[PDB]
């Protein structure tokens, strides 16, 4: 009966948490992405980030997408903001 | 960093748990559905269920949709199987 539902909820939570950890870990274990995070947190422009990291618009866009999927940044208007999850040391 | 991620993950888990509870609770709080579950659990056919409960296939299929959405039955090949959650 109702207590057994907790098995379904457990399985789902384990699956989701696995996915979330994978996405976060993928985002943060890349030194270029770590520098993007530090620069965004200092309010650096996308142009300066591209110049300093030698990234094309496409390459930066890719890294931003990964950071967003890994819960490290969120957009407010036209600016990417580093989240609590994205703030490392 | 990681502690903030964990706080979010916990909150997400509780949210999706509440969603699962909503779906299950809806499924089991209908006496026609409760009888459908008891009958499936005893190996009754959909045809027997339709006859015994005076349901059209359309009505039975809708109940089965609701039970599936609420984790009370799962499909195995051609058969709807009652899960431990659906054994009341």
């Amino acid at each position: 009966g109702h207590m057994s539902l907790e098995e379904w909820i457990k399985a789902d939570s384990l699956e989701k948490a696995d996915e979330y950890h994978k996405r976060y870990n993928y985002a943060v274990t890349n030194p270029v992405r770590r520098k993007i995070l530090r620069m965004l947190d200092k309010g650096r422009s996308e142009e300066e980030i591209m110049q300093t990291l030698s990234l094309s618009k496409k390459q930066l866009d890719y890294h931003l997408k990964v950071l967003e999927a890994g819960f490290c940044i969120e957009r407010v208007g036209e600016r990417w903001v580093v989240t609590d999850a994205g703030k490392i040391v």
